[PDB]
């Protein structure tokens, strides 16, 4: 059977929040079968635990935020993208501050820390959410769709009226694409012209060329340039895989994003979860007949 996976060993990282600029200690720990991904504010007494599930999403303007009462965990999407990409079902994510560290702006550093620690297969069938019917949400020009598909593939289109903005559409299908090699290293991006305003709104306080592609009038300011010709749209795919993981299980289906973001992605997850005709939970007792496969642990 395709088995649930957790961490073999703990992961420790120290970083800075993109929006808050706060120094943060991150610990990933193994968790039991059917725990899912659970975030924990360990700086609070008592500790506040928030499951990484669509029901717990608050703010989606600046990044994906989990909320329980007045307690928040900001910017979960890059770490959730890493967990979904590597097939991690169960983990406790302890944080000493509200915001997950930004690292280099991609999922690359989290993927490397997790694969160094190693994964542990658990004695329980991995659960998958299988898309059975097309579910689409629109608002203005933006659209997010789930489509039935025997596998897992993600399409994204952005449209920035900017000289720097290259390939603005990309498709990944994990029957060929390596999450690790082709998606995970894609960094977040911000426009230089927006930073002053953002800082006045207490956003991008931790932003630097070390953790983001900074775009000037006409060029990327980063001295070493882009990791991928299509890094901007690859990063939107990375964000989308993280947001999709708020379903609490790996997807069997297709996601298509058309100028979508955290907010429409959340409207799409909420609409899917509510329409129980459009999905079911499936397991695979035989890996050899499954439409997806995962790296050795
Ligand atoms: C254009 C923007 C509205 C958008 O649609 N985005 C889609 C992508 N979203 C994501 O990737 C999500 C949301 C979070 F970004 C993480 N996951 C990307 C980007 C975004 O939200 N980007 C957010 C953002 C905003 C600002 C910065 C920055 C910065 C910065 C600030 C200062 C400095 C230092 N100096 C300042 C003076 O001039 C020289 C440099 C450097 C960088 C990064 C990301
Ligand atoms: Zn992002």
């Amino acid at each position: 059977m395709i088995k649930q996976r957790t961490l073999k060993n703990i992961i420790r990282a120290t970083g800075v929040g993109l929006h808050s600029g706060e120094k943060v200690y991150l610990t990933l720990k193994p968790a039991p079968v059917d725990t899912g991904i659970v975030f924990s504010r360990t700086d609070l007494d008592p500790v506040v635990e928030i499951p990484a599930r669509a029901e717990n999403v608050g703010e989606t303007t600046m990044s994906t935020t989990l909320v329980k009462g007045d307690v928040k965990v900001d910017t979960v999407e890059h770490l959730l993208s890493a967990m979904a990409g590597l097939g991690i079902d169960n983990a406790y994510v302890e944080l000493s501050a509200s915001e997950v560290p930004i690292m280099d702006g991609s999922a690359g550093p989290f993927v490397f820390l997790i694969q160094s620690a190693g994964l542990q297969e658990q004695e329980a069938a991995k659960k998958f959410i299988r898309i059975k019917r097309e579910v689409s949400v629109e608002e203005g020009d933006k659209r997010a769709v789930f489509v039935p598909f025997d596998g897992f593939k993600v399409s994204f289109e952005i449209d920035f009226d900017h000289p720097v903005f290259r390939t603005q559409q990309a498709s990944v299908d994990f029957s060929s694409t390596s999450f690790v090699k082709e998606v995970s290293r894609a960094r977040t991006f911000g426009f230089m012209r927006d930073i002053e305003y953002l800082r006045s709104q207490n956003l991008a306080l931790g932003g630097s060329v070390e953790n983001a592609i900074v775009v000037d009038e006409n060029r990327v300011l980063n001295e070493d340039g882009l990791r991928y010709e299509d890094e901007f749209v690859k990063h939107k795919i990375l964000d989308a895989i993280g947001d999709l993981y708020l379903l609490g299980n790996s997807l069997i289906g297709e996601f298509r994003g058309f100028k979508s973001g955290h907010a429409l992605n959340n409207q799409l997850l909420r609409t899917l979860i509510a329409d129980k005709d459009a999905w079911e939970v499936v397991t695979f007792e035989d890996a050899r007949t499954a439409p997806i496969s995962y790296m050795r642990p």
